[PDB]
């Protein structure tokens, strides 16, 4: 961000940038400053541009020491209104700047550092790369399992395809909570509680979707949503099931298609579903040439389903580097 | 505590309070210890009973420093295991104090200031008072009917008698949470389920009673008894009703007796109930002499009920300072 401050020198900007760069300057905090190295003096609005990419450097300094304090303590005294929390409150004033640069007859020099900087903040945003998180649907079943017999309403193992989905259903829809802070958990339901309530915890655009690994049903999916919003999770990341054995890749378009078949979910699912496709295990229990197939075959009409449903389907292809897998 | 320091200069004590001595004297800190004007120096092990008094004193201070930020601010740095948090964590020491006087013959020393410290501490405890908590039924039903109507189940409100004990005995013995964070609440209810929380925050020592104005059923008891297990209260106090109006001193006994005869609550009590009495609103509405001896019937048959029940009724006069109250 200093050598971005460095370049943008130009003293033209529109009445837009200049109102703000204005308004910044009025803030300003006229203090010594000396905690950075280079323009530590507040910046004039002579030069518009490094005003407000010298505020943009002050919620960068902010927002890099609060992570370094949450990470290496358990928290942070940085208030968070000095941060930048918004995938694009960060990119809000440097498309002022980009305006700015292009009324004022400036595109080339906006489509120099300024622009590789936009790139660098819509693509790496605040965390590098949105975090995926995968877990077997049976760890999700022995939480629900010990949810209903903890409420003594019956055991969730046993229960049907049909029962499992008229319950999750009701409480879907239902208003009041499910366990309670004395539910009985074991080391393994206790480690799938807590990643969700890591993943409330931690900022919405940390994560990027909930894998299910042996998915089989929509109670599977089903099951991740509800312990979602059980879990308090405020944004809670979109579920996709995992079809890798060459048997789950056979029946993959019939599970999915009963999936969508359930309307509460199809109408929260927002027109987008993401499926992962693996790639190993077909290979491994089967022929190379039949798994390959398999997957082809898969593929084609695991989106014919999506068509007829009216969902953009996103194929997640878990491939190898060797050819076997 | 630094007067009764001063006084207990005796060397003789049993094995047990030099066992205890000895052991303070280990972990003695060998320190300055300027914050205090007497006794700053390490307390020798000549004078035993100056040793566990010098603990005592510690704990003091820093029970009175937790207190004094706990007030003052929000919140205190000073350690809860540096502090006194029992009621008798207290009198431990003071008490093994007692018992070595008089083994050594002593007990002319101990039946003076320490007996008089000893009945303090046993009196007043490490908050002077224990403090009621008075609130009228109805705002308790306003309370309930909220969760009823957000849980879609009904209006408490318009539900008759039986079916809210039947409803509140099921959520008594039920494990599953009632309310959630997203249950809308009003001034008074949001007043309500804040006194429960603020008295979840506190040390359980320092309340006494939940006293329920305007009472005339089991369910008004019985709804609090349910508000306080689900705003997380540790160690629930116990309920208490008010009958005040004459009416209600005239179908008193009735409605103890139809409480007790409702097992879970009556196996909860533990064999000792309460019930308020109230002297002022009776002989507003009729005459002096007919709520003076509608009184006394209501003690007589209340007793009467108790009895029957086998459990230790203590009754509450809310007596006032004229004859007229």
């Amino acid at each position: 961000i200093e050598d971005l401050m460095f370049e943008m020198s130009m003293w033209r900007c529109n009445d837009e940038l200049r109102a703000r760069a204005d308004e910044v300057h009025a803030n300003s905090r006229k203090d010594a400053a000396k905690h950075y190295i280079e323009f530590w003096k507040s910046i004039p609005t002579t030069e518009p541009y490094r005003v407000i990419l010298g505020d943009v450097r002050d919620k960068l300094y902010h927002t890099r020491e609060r992570a370094h304090q949450l990470l290496s303590n358990g928290h942070s005294d940085v208030p968070v209104e000095a941060t930048f929390i918004n995938l694009e409150q960060f990119l809000e004033p440097l498309e002022l700047c980009y305006r700015s640069l292009c009324s004022c007859g400036d595109r080339p020099i906006a489509d120099g550092s300024l622009l590789d900087f936009l790139r660098q903040v819509s693509t790496f945003g605040l965390s590098l790369v949105r975090l995926d998180i995968r877990q077997e649907s049976d760890r999700h079943t022995d939480v629900l399992d010990a949810i209903t017999t903890h409420l003594d309403i019956g055991s969730y193992r046993e229960w049907s395809e049909e029962r499992r989905q008229e319950w999750l259903l009701s409480e879907l829809s239902g208003k009041r909570p499910l366990f309670g802070s004395d539910l009985p958990k074991t080391e393994e339901i206790a480690d799938v509680l807590d990643t969700f309530h890591v993943i409330a915890e931690l900022p919405a655009d940390s994560f990027g979707a909930y894998i299910i690994s042996m998915a089989t049903a929509p109670s599977d999916v089903l099951a991740v949503e509800l312990l979602q919003r059980e879990c308090r999770v405020k944004q809670p990341l979109r579920v996709v099931p995992l079809f890798e054995k060459l048997a789950d890749l056979e029946a993959a378009p019939a599970a999915v298609a009963r999936l969508f078949s359930v309307d509460w979910y199809k109408n929260r699912i927002n027109g987008k579903q993401e499926v992962m496709i693996g790639y190993s295990d077909s290979g491994k229990d089967a022929g190379r040439l039949s798994a390959a197939w398999q997957l082809y075959k898969a593929q084609e009409e695991l989106v014919k389903v999506a068509k007829e449903y009216g969902v953009k389907l996103t194929m997640f292809h878990g491939r190898g580097g060797t050819v076997g897998r």
